[PDB]
């Protein structure tokens, strides 16, 4: 049992909700959220920015240290940071960006990280700015993540249309 409420029950272990995942975050306090992140950790827009400034910008600036150290991340790659008031820890993912031409087959890779945690709240990876379509990421995340998901769903409309076109 756990603290996620409202969520339509996909698969197994796939759960999705229309909901702002910086509140859903904020409320539930989750073990991980996970970020649409880039391989730069610049969080200026999307869920990233909106992660970002939830944290007072505090993300931003554990992240500039951490490419200071490591340098990029990977395309489908990760890291794990702290989660801030938000989370205990924040699961950085690179999903590709196909407004930038990155191979829409590292979205598996991308989702693979999800599964070395047992617990997650999280958005579609590469969907709104990051150009994919969403119901192929959907699918996608329902084919390869085999720990727990719950996916929040910012747009009402995008939700519906997810769930009444779910297989
Ligand atoms: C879960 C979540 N998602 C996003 C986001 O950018 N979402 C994409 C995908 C979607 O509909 O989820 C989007 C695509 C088209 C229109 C609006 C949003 C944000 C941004 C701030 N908080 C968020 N929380």
């Amino acid at each position: 049992v756990n603290s996620f409420s409202g969520y339509l029950k996909l698969t197994d272990n796939v759960y999705i909700k229309n909901a702002d995942i910086v509140e859903e975050a904020k409320k539930v306090k989750p073990t991980v959220v996970v970020n649409a992140a880039n391989v730069y950790l610049k969080h200026g827009g999307g869920v990233a920015g909106a992660l970002n400034k939830a944290t007072n910008n505090a993300m931003q600036v554990e992240s500039d240290d951490y490419i200071a150290t490591n340098g990029p991340l990977k395309v489908g790659g990760s890291c794990v940071l702290s989660g801030h008031n938000l989370a205990k820890h924040c699961l950085h993912v690179v999903g590709p960006n196909v407004n930038k031409g990155e191979d829409i087959q590292l979205l598996k890779s991308a989702y693979e990280n999800f599964n070395q945690h047992e617990v997650l709240l999280a958005p579609l990876l590469s969907a709104g700015i990051f150009g994919a379509d969403p119901i192929h990421s959907l699918r996608v995340c329902v084919d390869t993540v085999r720990t727990n998901v719950y996916l929040a769903v910012f747009d009402k409309n995008l939700y519906d249309k997810l769930v009444s076109s779910f297989l």
